[PDB]
């Protein structure tokens, strides 16, 4: 292990609320300085994390690689740690670091399930009931999650030539639309279903502004996480009513419900696609579950849709629950924070209490 | 800690299924050996889990009471062990003893709850205590539904005059008509929501038969159990809509579906009582929460989840802030995997404090 990743694993990660993401768009030097330093321990928390994965599943080709990426960018970033933060070029040249970075990283998560399948067929292993490859995905996406947020809030702030949406600042719409998102969401897993099946539910859609009556709703949130949430729900109550309803003449519509109270917004998404018995739906949370087979893009197979949607909603203290009946149903719902300065990113960190948990 | 209750507490409870229950009429003598060795034992279990309490709460009066009368109510049934299950008279007295103990320990709820209140009222309690004390109370409570059900399992078959209803197996209901025992819990809170706010909401009921289509729903259940859970719910349901809707000229209804799958029997009340913040439903099912001034002390959510859980069921709740909320209860469909969950004081249990 690299004396920069045993050092910087040291020092615990420093979450952000969406509030303090905005304002940095509202000095370069100061995001400068907070990230040539939280990168790097973000980085080294999860790298000593991977260090305690089954040899079998470390020394797959696919997680050998992510740790290597992993352990170059933190060096790149280290390297900018002798700068100051008034250095123009310096500033320039960390954005350039950034983006290098993120393109690294670009393909983690698909190597990191590839890893995962490189275990199973290398290995005698049911990803699905095994609980500490369940733990250490969770936070090893959820660092993903937080530090792929952290940069690219730079990179589309500061850069000359990536400025992402006119209307956020960084990847954050301060005004965001949220029916808006629902219907896109909507829409583009109702394309894909047409694909697999001819026929696609229609929506249903009611809202409820019980902050300011009557009014649009809109929260200052990531769209782009809203809408991967949204899409992979309707895919799966899509999926479910089609399939369960398959003998019948036409399709009960998908039925959702935006609400927006004091300190939550609420988004539930109720389905007649059967539901399934509650002995099963923690399974339906774990990596790799799935009733379709492992798999242009699948409506169902990598069993990723319901934890990484999860991760999402815990993301800035939100949450993702599904209550089903079976034989009947069920209802996904997502909770957001109303307020951006109680959405707080949901860290893990590597510690006496986690290791405790391996 | 009389000798009695350190014996009987080494033992660990054993846990009977719904399956098993039924047959208690189908003999007396096995039934009696039985319990004259599980009631104890299970008395034994909660009497010493009581005693690892924080000192303040076992002094209250009220923990001091439960105490006693478990206590007394261990050894009159330890009494009996020295007795013949072919004695006809001992049978018969063992009825008796099951009577006197279900009615000295008729107030054990309201007590125990009234020295958690004393305790917490008056003394400075950490997050670990607190913890802790939900921890216990969930134990206790469910521990006291247990030994209740078996009690009256046995009175019910077997007393000479306190039989209870003939078409049921105990207190047990083989053929348990769901969709009725909604209506009538929706009732009895409709009844109590009238006359404390003038207006109660409507029902509107659905339900799927997912394991016998366009047929009734039954199950194997424990009906005034599940009375009580439906009538807890409904009475929380009746209180929100009526308080947010105060302003309004009438009130939107309460909307119920049972679904019966393979597995599960399901049902789900929901409202438009405006429902909770996130931040607090979690809280909604500690004992000590309560927002009532129809409503009371905070027992409806926690003691509902435990007669759901008693039997491998469950009861969850969500909700949508500025709206309403819905909430779930979940019944195992086959009586043979309806077993009792039982708390069991071990070492395992003894760290988890
Ligand atoms: N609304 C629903 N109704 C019934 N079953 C569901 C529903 N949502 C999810 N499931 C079940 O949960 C399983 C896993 O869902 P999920 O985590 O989204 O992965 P997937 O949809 O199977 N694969 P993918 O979404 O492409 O990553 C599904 O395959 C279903 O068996
Ligand atoms: N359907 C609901 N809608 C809104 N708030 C609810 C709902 N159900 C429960 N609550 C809240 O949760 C609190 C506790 O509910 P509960 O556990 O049933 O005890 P209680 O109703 O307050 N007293 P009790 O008479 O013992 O049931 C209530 O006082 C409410 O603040
Ligand atoms: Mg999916
Ligand atoms: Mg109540």
């Amino acid at each position: 292990v690299p004396r920069e990743v045993e050092h910087f694993s040291r020092y615990s990660p420093s979450p952000l609320s969406m509030k303090q993401l905005l304002d940095f768009g509202s000095c370069e030097r100061t995001s400068f300085a907070f990230l040539r330093q939280e990168l790097p321990v973000r980085l080294a928390n999860i790298l000593k994390e991977i260090d305690i994965l089954p040899t079998q599943l470390v020394n797959t080709s696919s997680v050998q690689l992510v740790k290597s990426w992993y352990i170059q960018s933190l060096m790149d970033l280290v390297e900018f740690h002798e700068k100051s933060p008034d250095d123009q070029k310096a500033l320039s040249d960390f954005v350039d670091t950034l983006i290098k970075v993120r393109n690294r990283h670009h393909n983690v998560v698909p190597t990191m399930a590839q890893g995962i399948i490189e275990y199973k067929d290398a290995c005698t292993v049911d990803p699905v009931t095994n609980q500490n490859l369940q733990y250490f995905l969770d936070r090893f996406y959820m660092n993903r999650i937080s530090t792929r947020m952290l940069m690219n809030q730079h990179i589309l702030i500061f850069s000359d030539s990536q400025t992402g949406n006119p209307s956020h600042i960084g990847s954050i719409d301060p005004n965001c639309d949220v029916v808006a998102v629902v219907q896109d969401a909507f829409e583009c897993s109702r394309m894909l279903c047409d694909q697999y099946y001819l026929s696609s539910p229609e929506l249903k859609l009611t809202q409820v502004n019980g902050k300011f009556p009557d009014q649009p709703i809109h929260i200052v949130y990531v769209p782009s996480h809203l809408h991967h949430m949204l899409f992979e729900l309707f895919k799966n109550a899509m999926r479910a009513t089609v399939e369960h309803q398959e003998n019948q003449p036409s399709l009960t519509p998908i039925e959702v419900i935006v609400v927006l109270g004091k300190e939550d917004l609420t988004i539930k998404i109720s389905d007649r696609g059967g539901g399934v018995p509650l002995r099963i739906i923690d399974r339906l949370f774990s990596y790799t579950y799935s009733t379709a087979p492992t798999p242009n893009a699948p409506l169902a197979g990598f069993g990723y849709g319901l934890p990484i949607s999860r991760l999402y909603a815990k993301y800035f203290q939100g949450d993702l629950n599904l209550y089903s009946l079976s034989g009947y149903g069920t209802d996904a719902i997502i909770y957001l924070k109303a307020l951006s300065s109680e959405s707080i990113e949901k860290l893990p960190v590597f510690n006496k209490s986690a290791f405790k948990h391996y």
